[PDB]
């Protein structure tokens, strides 16, 4: 039988019993997610260009008011917003959500594959809502995952039952469930990292590297694939196996990427699928917030190859 | 004004008081691209899941040209990456071009949603014999018109010709491709490199030297960036909008590197040099080379000058 | 607030603290009728022609299909099939459906405005699903509504809270809310029917048409409208007033339309929006039916112009 | 072999050895009547209606702009403007365009068939561009035809060469030719008029109308069709056959439908598709209009049809 994401998410609504709430987000995010997608496709340009006589923020936007309207949340983080947004007592939910609207979209000139990085966690207690409700480990999120827009454009979302993969099929506006309960390679032959920043790594990340390139078991070398687009890399990490990078280095302490709507998400659909995702010192997933806008340093994927860093990385103490 | 494809294309075709059979051709390209674009977007794959309840997508993006481009009544001999032999137009939908092309570069990773590209190259027919696949063994340098599509976060064509480089974007609500970068020129000197450098240890000697180089400078500027999406297309773009250089040199164990020469090098290097950059074999200019095999192979460097410039001097160095 | 069907259906079931079957059997049949709408636009058209070198047939797997594995049917009635489907025993749910999966077909080749009609009730009883659980008059009726392929697509639904249009937006497929809660006009100032077949009007039907032409008064005639589609002319019918028959007379004294899946539910509609309908003799929606595809009679729209019909048919009766 | 509106109209201008203006004058109508499909389609109508926190104007202003913008035209005159538009000199081209940008939008509210409608001349005269340019009798006509946003979108273009009809295919905005060389039946079933002024009909359209109900020589009665909005009754009435009816009445002594760009374009297409097109006194095409808004009464459709009716006409003086 053919399935849909909204589909999917009433019936694993039904089989829990729960009052409709998660679904009711997750039905919200999957229109932005669409809405998102039309805009980044560039549908309707024309009447830009004149033809009758922005994105990130569009994309911030979209989201926002998908989920304010939602009645699901109370608690907003999004990496365009200096602050939590608290969401109006009326539109009161139980539900934080953390995202990043627009990843990947600086670099959008080029027509990069961009995407939509969300978490969503329970509030912590019946206390007002405040940015304090987004300061939670990973380990405590509901559901996590993403949409990337690449040549297609596709959602993944992570949940205790699993990973699964729908492709939206523009024709008719819907998420058709595509890969069901999605697991990673144990070990994949590709490395994901900007290696131009050689200079700067962690005698470990260098090491790791220099095993991948010149294996001393006379093993295949590595390819390497780096786009330079979050989403779009930890989705072929996914999908082919391996591993991706952004480790601290001496200068970068806690790394580039955003811990609340990067990392977490990111490091939670790769345990439900199976792979790992480390900082080096600990699980992403178990890392303490103080500050929404916080950076952590990541290296996830198929957990041989996770494990392979996690080792070299013991070794340099 | 807003400018289209087809605008553009019919207004350069009358101030050179062509024929129109260029622009009947680049015509019938736009709509095998739109319909590639729909497919690579997964419009109506709900079928195929059954919601009611065939082709691969490479297949379906040759036949996609291919028909559109007999039919066009402009070509005469059409090779595609995907076909061993050159197609002979059948005589009563003949014209004067030769088409070279690549329907869906990059899609051996379409599994992960890498953005992948349709890339072309057009040929005026030189010799007056009937048309053989030998008419498409003419260097680069005799290009008429090349470019790419490129199915990433949206869909661009890149059209390079004598009078220079410009960018459409597709608007997808209307099917019109859209002006919206005109006589586009590449940065002198960018900061990033393209290259897989999973395969170090394959590496010519004057490649590692020219990639330690961007990692670390001997005049202590700041490192390259490094960035490598593994499709041709979208590294190429990515080039040519915020400059720098473009990698995929000849080692031991390929002698001649790994892109096609007909239907990938020549076509890019023609857009590279057509913005004013440049694309090298790394001995010949790519534009240069005479084929002796449709499906031959070569090696690109190719970016802005500056940085090609600099891997010639370690080039040179190495001998 | 921004507001889709599926949100709308949500919101109203958990109010309604209902189990959730309606809500996956009404979003099922909205991504069927998002399906037969990419369709009758005629999307992919280019490769049935060549580029790369059964319509009414199509919407009714699409409906069938959709509403088979949405887990809340058990009979299915359809325009297109003979008998009734009874859904396979792991899928069953508790709806009967009865649906007209694309009125106006017939004339499609003209690009005639066509429709989907559906109404849909519970089983009554514990029985084995048979046809008979389709028998019900239109009066037990928990949902019905029609989605009207025109200028652009149209979703209306009639519930017991009233009638809601969603107008489709194809950019994003999301139908969203444009008309909450609509009522018809007392009193319209068109007719529509067809009037090529006088000859074998009712007298009843001449007299009342007659009048619509002719006013006694000094009161401005009715204008004329009948597309031939009937989603067309009652969704017409809704948006402006007025009156739409089809009536008996003696060549055809049961008239042409069918019960189950064209005047039900189009009964429905008008009376939830404050309209009437009736075969002459009785309201449509009274009427028990004995043949799945049994024809009836019908005379819809503003209760001013019914009832003005009641009166003339009364008087040759 | 599939052809498309572009090609087409690229290899009838190869044939005639043309310079390429007309091409260019009709690819940019196409692409202002793609941009109208969508609007009328209502694509990204979720925008309008809070997302993210006028149509035939919006119809005239992409016709206006796409043809003052393909450097073909001179004088354009639209439905919408009180006078004829002078092209700025710089734009400035050889042909005159008549149109209706959005033909039967008034009653788009209840999503009726909308359509736009086009006549093309050549500048006759040698004077500075001016109104009168634009009142040229319809047998002057190069091309004409419209745009159908029905249940699909069809673009009709007729010239010397005849009547072609092409889809639009929306996945990849291509009109694809779907009939080729159309010609309308001899003789049709099908009458359209709005019978609601049957209290002004002069005596021969009384009779006629009359003949079609109740035949004289026992054929089948005709069917009635009125959509009321003319491309829709056009359209069918080309495909189908019969024929349509806009007589002169009390509210429109001088009839209803506008000459220029309503009356003129459909008869140029019927004529071509070997139908006819009258005014009860001449033909429609040969009328020497004075005023560019000014109106005709027209009948037109299959040939046997609209004889019959003159035949009628002629008995009653
Ligand atoms: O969807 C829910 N409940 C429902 N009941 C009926 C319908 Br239709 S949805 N509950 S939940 O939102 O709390 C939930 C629980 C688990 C998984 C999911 Cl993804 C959603
Ligand atoms: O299009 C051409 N001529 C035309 N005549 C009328 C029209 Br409309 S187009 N000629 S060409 O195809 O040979 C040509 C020449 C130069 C550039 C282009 Cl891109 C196309
Ligand atoms: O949907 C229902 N309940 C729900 N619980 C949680 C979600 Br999310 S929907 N109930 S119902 O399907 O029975 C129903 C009841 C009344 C109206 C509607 Cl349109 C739907
Ligand atoms: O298109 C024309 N000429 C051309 N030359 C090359 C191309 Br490509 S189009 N001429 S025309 O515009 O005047 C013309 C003539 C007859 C029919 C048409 Cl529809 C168009």
């Amino acid at each position: 039988d053919v399935n849909t994401l909204t589909r999917f998410v009433m019936e694993e609504g039904r089989k829990a019993r729960g009052t409709g709430e998660l679904t009711q987000l997750l039905n919200s995010l999957c229109t932005a997610v669409k809405a998102i997608s039309s805009a980044v496709r560039k549908a309707g340009i024309a009447h830009l260009y004149g033809i009758a006589g922005k994105l990130d923020v569009l994309s911030n936007d979209l989201v926002m008011n998908m989920l304010k309207s939602s009645f699901a949340t109370c608690v907003l983080v999004s990496e365009e917003d200096k602050h939590a947004i608290i969401v109006e007592p009326e539109k009161r939910g139980k539900y934080v959500v953390c995202f990043d609207p627009l990843d990947g979209s600086s670099n959008i000139d080029c027509l990069v594959s961009v995407g939509t990085i969300f978490g969503i966690y329970r509030k912590k207690s019946t206390d007002e809502p405040s940015e304090k409700d987004a300061l939670q480990p990973g380990r405590n999120l509901v559901a996590a995952g993403y949409a990337l827009y690449g040549s297609a454009t596709m959602l993944v979302l992570a949940m205790d039952c699993g990973v699964n993969c729908f492709m939206l099929d523009p024709a008719i506006g819907e998420f058709i469930l595509v890969d069901k309960d999605v697991k990673i390679k144990k070990k994949g032959k590709i490395y994901s990292l900007n290696e131009g920043y050689a200079k700067d790594f962690d005698p470990a990340v260098t090491e790791y590297i220099q095993r991948k390139k010149f294996p001393p078991d006379n093993s295949a070398p590595y390819g390497a694939r780096y786009v330079g687009s979050m989403v779009a890399d930890v989705h072929r990490t996914l999908v082919y196996g391996g591993i991706f990078l952004y480790p601290a280095n001496k200068k970068s302490p806690n790394g580039k990427l955003r811990l609340l709507y990067e990392c977490n998400p990111m490091a939670y659909v790769m345990e439900k699928a199976g792979g790992m995702a480390t900082t080096g010192k600990e699980a992403v997933l178990d890392v303490i917030p103080t500050d929404i806008h916080q950076r952590a340093p990541v290296i996830l994927g198929s957990p041989d190859d996770v494990l392979e860093f996690l080792k070299v990385y013991e070794k340099h103490s």
